[PDB]
């Protein structure tokens, strides 16, 4: 059944303990806790709050990134760890969904993740970005087609996209095949913000929440180890964090620049009904001379079959 | 293979509860078991039956449609859904073929849709309408022609078109080349369908099911906001529902005009053998200089490949 | 190959003589010449220029929008007519390529197209809109893939959109594809622009020039018979027309709104580069699990092969 | 079908003139008739000597990277282009193999290619670089699966990949499958060529012409804008060329450090079989439990279906 | 559909023109013709026959059989192949059906293989050894059950193994399951006992065709180089030629040990059912306790999926 | 959760007392109470150690092989016997990790195995090399992919290989799918060894313990049966035993050559993560269109499913 629900949505403007995972995910879960408190029963984060973007990897040359990288992989959500337990804890108190973009460790790589849970308290899946930007592609790998999800949830169809993912055509057209409803958008800060979600916004029919993280100094302490590289990271542009409807209109009050704070709104899923009558691209709005191929099977470099565990013989076993 | 079956079919002359779905599911389901009491193995019902026809599209302009629209929208028939149980129940029970309109929600976009019953209860298939007709194409998307199916049943080679695709000449040839026999020709009660369905009874050699709506007064209270829209909307003609043979003469009697019943008929499919023998426009009376593609290639936007069901981590698990 | 030139683009924003074809092509002209003699190399025009955009469709219902789509009817653009040699006249004297959009007769249909002329006045391509809007779908029909030419010129890789088209991924893709680098987007006036243009222009590191028209009091006089019509209509919002760069920054003055003028700007090609390092979506900013199928044949209702005249067997002969 | 023979190879050790293809292209043309006019059949160059390796992407952040990579973009190999025109006069006029690398330009991405050209001047094939190293990722996008070409030819079956793909074991294992018997190692000169091109010969039974460039002071002057970038760069350590039987164990001399030269060596084909006597890891060396998948399908973003060509209205037409 | 024919089979005794292809495969054409020119429509081969059973790595150390390693590497039968369309041709001709074994050779290794060619001159299948015996090992690789053909056809159910996998009785269950009736045991010599091909034919309820091979002068003069080489390899034994029904006794003459010869049998295919009647592992005699899985999947290291062809840029094109 | 320990690792150059187990495993004691004294948390052994390399199947013929294969057979290891006793108890009371490769009899059956034991005494695991080299498939079977370990322990993920799996890329990728750390390199000592090992380092990003044997005067005077033999024996080479760095560099002293010790080096896992960097095959550093099967199900030829004990009658009860 397609059900319209009505909810008030939280978007968080903050800025991590960078490159500290344990202070990170306290800190996520202090703002889940008052983001509940205040109503909300989705809470967006800004792109990669665990531990922090790595703006390291654009003030620098590669080898100066590797040092840097090194933290930041040691400060990774690996799946089970003990941040996804802090964040499911956090979702099952408040009783909300919580989208919470993170550095993923799968194996010996990183993977840039939006992790999704339900008030349940389950992991409900997660987003690899399917593509990197100009230097996020130093640290992170690519995504695939097998996680690009959207939820059936009791607060509408949910999904999410982070950063320029929003200017790619093809990801917008997978969102929009799975009728996506209200859509979380993940910043980081130094790229634009606004056109892109309002566009997101106004071409899939979707409530958008536009998550955007702020710069504090000691994140410009820790990576800034000369002057001119202090100079050049602050030029740095800032983002914004606000919620669009799906006509493209702000429907909440945009965080003041350079603050911490939590954007709300009342989300109404009927809306999406109007807009769904001017134009829907993966629907009645559409040409049959142009069709895409969305490919959902898992990738993996290694596909394992049969897996199996090691049983150990023990020394008493042995003796 | 190649058989030629008696049976006695059932023409529905009806008004939907207008655009209620739970309302209009049990006056089709009264209306079957009706039909089906009084002997008929096929039962057809009028463009659009659930939840209504939208006149409101044709009385006013795009933005006074989108109101109404918005309650269509949310009324419309989904595959799965109750609607679909409750008429493939009154199909198994009465033990009869069903042919009922409807608008088909798939996705976000709507679709004008003919949904075939068996006498097990299976839906065996549905036939999207191939272009909606003037200010239709505010409601409504495009059909294709994978969706355009004739039935091999136990009563006759079965098939069906809805309103102006009678005098699109490319439709007829689609039925006819997959030897259509027993046509459902669904008209929502406005446009002239007299001439349009004996010409296809004429022309593909079929028994053509003429099926039509009618006006009721809570349609008109409620789509009618102005005294000029009622007046306009007053001026409306009559449907019409009417069985004829593969001459293009009635073999039942005209339904009352604005009133509710059913037109019964004998169909005999060994009937359209004399007529095959004048004349066959897909076989024998065909001329090598024209010929028609007919591509039943699916077409939708996003073609979904190997969609797969992903993990789902639970709170238990986590923790 | 891949040239990067320097030159003058001119977007307009100016109404057409509303439903005259003879004064609307004169206006055109006119105002071609006036940008060539400002320096401009590219000249574009609003969405259905020629002979107007059919508001009538969007205040009334499909009886009275019947009455005046009878007289854009009489007033469509043919190839070959009159109009197509006054503007290829027009191109050729200025030395200017020209992007005209208009309502196309093609038999017994009309269809929305922008039609392409080069300094030479050769009608190279015209691109026709892939899918009416709202009550559009009323007016024209749909375009194919094999009308969405990118022309490799001596001013760049020349394209453009109409309207809502820009909100269509796909047709983005189709663009992106064939590496587009100047673009024209025209709008009608009425729907929003800012967002959909500039976004076009990031996701597409394309220049895009906006153009859109503006409302005349002779259209209203035209169109608003009664008084509701006048008020409603009075109550539609203007376009703007300004030109962008590939970042979705405003290379260009906005022309005043509801005044007729032209905005001018320099188009260093060159500047694509700069972009094409941060995202291209057809290119390296993909990822293989998503593509797109853009099917580029032809495809009319009836393929006339073989294509031949008759014999006119004269009087004189016969006797 | 199974050949053996004897022939002339030659390994280039060579820089470009940095950031200028037609200077690249005429000292490729020169160094080609060099090794040819000495009997060499094969003439192999290092990795992305037209118009050369992007090395500031590796001295500086990206914002600089972005400067250098707009010059590197205008000076990309284009098929059909110029510079390949060249190269095949040249794999002509001297009656050789020639493999060659290069930015190749498809569309408005970078690509690092391999071309292959065959003594009738053909362009037998190409090779894209799999996937990018720490740096490089900023200028050129991933290859495919249909991308990885073993030319069976007159001398034998030959086949190349760039740098580290020689350490990703699927690589390896995709030449291994299609009986590689020659192989091109090519390498810029900051990387451990030495084991990775041994190892490579070792496992895939092949001769290993492994080629590396040398760093110019001109690219130098170039690309070193402040003294601690001078600084920073004069630290890279160089390639070396050498060439390797199916042991690994050299068969030529290694050209000197930083100098440019060509180093020569006598292939005979049929010593691959006295290896894989010992070891054939896609034939009988292999256990059924490991398995390897390798999709030879194109992946390109968009693909065309039904291409056509845009006629054009000439003027001397329309008037 | 069962059928239970009546012909005359043949079973050849000779030896090759050792590690020469071209020859042998003359010899083999001649021993066809005389087969079938005396009334065999089954003609079968010794084990190993193309171009010859690799003995010198039976009496040396592994290096030293690395030099004969190489010839008969280079006498492999590759598939197409002169030799495969001699074979084909004379089956053909002959209008008989072939069992020849050889050394084939697929990509880098070589395998054992028999080859099975119909009376009209296809190949209708190959089985590849399962396992290498203990000094075949060096030589040959293992094969697949995908290649453990049974043949219907019109002399019955065609099938055959090599010398020790009749030992094996996994490989028999394997070949019972398939309802073999006629069988080839192919030996090379030295090996053969009588008692594993009598115990094939009683255990699968077979006809048993025996051929076995013989030492020439020119064999032992290649390989045996050394004085004590040459009496240790002429203590070989010799092996045995004959034809045995179903329950183990010959139904023809032996070939006299050590000389050419051909043994001619009439295979009548209905007296398997005379002891289908007493025993049938893979049917009523058995045990629902054991059982066997057999794997009929591809099992090559690397599978090509959507393997593509080569295109050229020929040299004209690019001028 | 993810660990990067330090330790110290040892790699043994030694010889076992050639074809006598007892006498082996009192020397590996002896080993590796010396190395763990020195403050060794991993001791690693050379390939086939217990109780030796069989060498006699490099110098003779398959039956001269035979008789010493006899008494390897007689002296190979069993799980459980009295050497696995031994090793665990040495293991244990010197609180090290061992990696000590045999002869493995299981059945009837010889395999090539690496055994692992914790510092508890604990049989963590076991690994049989996937494929036997040229002379060893005399000598042993083949392995399976559900013994391929990887172990996660208190010093980093632990694997091993032996030989020539080092040069078959899917032993490689099977290793690095499973986040190998550390390493145990072990070779006999005749097959070239530092490439492959270094190799092995820089394409899994891990430390290598590179273990390798000498030869003795009592293997050469036990083997060496004739003068022939012992010349041809005697130009075998030595193999190597050092410690690599996840970059290939050596981070320990050689053993001299053709002599008895133990090198020693100080492994930090938390290097690693500086190579992760800018290579992880099995991770980011991978293109979709290739893939690799590891099939992990236990591969026995006959499967025992419940297994049972027999029951036994004792004479008293009868009686």
């Amino acid at each position: 059944t397609s059900i319209y629900p009505k909810f008030r949505a939280a978007a968080v403007q903050a800025a991590p303990i960078y490159l500290n995972l344990e202070a990170s995910v306290e800190k996520s879960c202090e703002l889940i806790d008052e983001a509940a408190s205040n109503g909300a029963k989705l809470v967006a984060f800004p792109e990669a709050f665990l531990p922090g973007y790595p703006w390291f990897a654009f003030i620098g040359h590669p080898e100066y990134t590797r040092k840097f990288y090194h933290e930041l992989y040691k400060n990774a959500v690996e799946i089970p760890s003990l941040a996804i337990q802090k964040i499911s804890e956090a979702a099952k108190r408040n009783e909300t969904y919580v989208c919470i973009s993170c550095s993923e460790k799968d194996g010996g790589s990183l993977y840039l993740a939006q992790l999704w849970f339900n008030p349940n308290g389950d992991l409900i899946g997660k987003h690899r970005k399917m593509r990197a930007s100009v230097a996020e592609r130093l640290i992170w790998g690519d995504g695939s087609g097998s996680m690009m999800p959207v939820f059936q949830t009791r607060i509408g169809n949910l999904g999410g996209l982070m950063c320029w993912e929003h200017q790619v055509p093809l990801d917008l057209m997978a969102m929009n095949a799975q009728n996506e409803q209200v859509h979380v958008a993940s910043w980081p800060g130094y790229f634009d913000d606004e056109i892109s979600s309002r566009y997101y916004a106004i071409a899939t029919q979707t409530f958008v929440l536009m998550t955007s993280s702020i710069y504090t100094e000691e994140m410009k302490e820790m990576i800034c180890l000369t002057q001119e590289q202090r100079d050049y990271f602050e030029t740095f542009k800032s983002g914004h964090t606000c919620i669009y409807g799906p006509d493209g209109e702000p429907i909440s009050d945009m965080v003041p620049a350079e603050t911490e704070g939590i954007a709300y709104a009342e989300i109404d899923v009927e809306r999406v009904i109007d807009y769904k009558y001017y134009i829907d691209p993966a629907g009645h709005y559409s040409n049959q001379s142009l069709s895409m191929n969305f490919n959902q099977q898992p990738t993996p470099v290694v596909k394992h079959l049969n897996h199996q565990k090691n049983e150990v013989f023990t020394y008493e076993d042995i003796q």
